[PDB]
């Protein structure tokens, strides 16, 4: 299947 | 705020 | 000072 | 699916 | 104010 | 049979 | 004030 | 059937 | 006002 | 018999 | 006189 | 005696 | 609707 | 959405 | 025999 | 036999 | 509406 | 004897 | 007067 | 999924 | 018969 | 890290 | 030798 | 006497 | 449907 | 698939 | 004797 | 010893 | 429909 | 004295 | 599959 | 009679 | 691995 | 000596 990668997330 | 999907694959 | 993230590979 | 705002006012 | 009116939607 | 689909109905 | 039938599948 | 309104006098 | 007159209606 | 149909009349 | 849908006379 | 094949039928 | 006859062997 | 009709196949 | 997909809408 | 509509006013 | 009239069919 | 068909008649 | 399939008058 | 068939030899 | 050989498949 | 992929190999 | 999806010597 | 010989026969 | 006389040896 | 009719055979 | 194959349709 | 068919109408 | 008329048929 | 058949219409 | 005669001598 | 030597037969 | 294949040999 | 489909020697 796909393969992802999110580092990181800010919400301010 | 933000709405949507957010990441490193998106299937909508 | 705001960072989202960071990917190595 | 579908994806976003409804109504009858949308203040964003 | 907005005044706004809206009468329907439909998604298939 | 028939296949009908209404969204909405607005009457001010 | 309004009068009739309504509905996605109106059969008279 | 019938649809509507009747009379000697109609203010709509 | 107005002055309006029906005989009647026959719906068959 | 006969088939006869009077919707109305007005005297005035 | 007479009046109606169906009159016979 | 005769061999019919029908596949299918779709009435709307 | 629809009339008459169906099927893969028809006779009549 | 898509919309597709198909009335029958025959396969020998 | 046959191999595949069949019916009539066919997403893939 | 005979297949079909019979009538004096026939509407399909 | 329409008016029409049929005397009579024969099927022999 | 004799043989008669007589599908109808239509008296108005 | 006479009406039918088969009239013998 | 992925739809067939696999292997070695293969005979249909 | 037939003489066949696969390796490997890799469905991802 | 590195991604690889082999199907595969055949040694006759 | 070496054989796969990855070879790291 | 007649000698005859009959291998088949194929109607269809 | 066939009308005839079949057989390996046929006297008529 | 195949059709394929034979009448008949005579081996002496 | 004879050898081989008959037949209306072969196919080897 | 006759074979077949007789009559005023014949339908083969 | 056909019509046929057939007198006699002597057969000896 | 052989007779098939007569047909009158 | 195969069809025939095998041996040293063949006499047919 | 006759002489005849066969070594052998593959079939693949 | 090596594939041969021999049919056959007659030493006489 | 040796007779066969593989000879292997």
């Amino acid at each position: 299947g796909p393969l992802g990668m999110l580092g990181g997330v800010v919400i301010a």
